[PDB]
């Protein structure tokens, strides 16, 4: 394939969520309404904000770049619709944040 170095990623227990997957899926996840997507995108309400409402959704993410396909959810993004918040998480062994790694 093309050459590339490493694009900036979330470090989730050692496997790396590309940014361009992030992106994809929020993309995703505020262009779908929600609970359509075999019940995502999810709304987050928990962290009201001293500037007013800022729609935070919750989605499912995936270790292939492949959009996800209404099954498991090991890994999940929690963004606004522009992405100027935009967290992953993972789920294995209780919810964790992923770490990330900019590149």
């Amino acid at each position: 394939g093309p050459l590339g170095s490493m694009e900036s990623y979330w470090d989730c227990k050692g496997i790396p969520i590309l940014f361009r997957t992030v992106h994809a899926a929020v993309e995703l996840a505020f262009t779908s309404q929600p609970g359509s997507i075999s019940g995502y995108p999810s709304i987050c309400r928990t962290t009201p904000l001293r500037t007013g409402p800022d729609e935070r959704r919750q989605f499912p993410l995936t270790d292939t770049g492949a959009r996800w396909q209404g099954g498991g959810i090991t890994y999940y993004v929690e963004a606004t619709r522009d992405k100027r918040h935009c967290e992953v998480f993972g789920t294995a062994g209780g919810v964790y944040k992923c770490t990330l790694v900019l590149r």
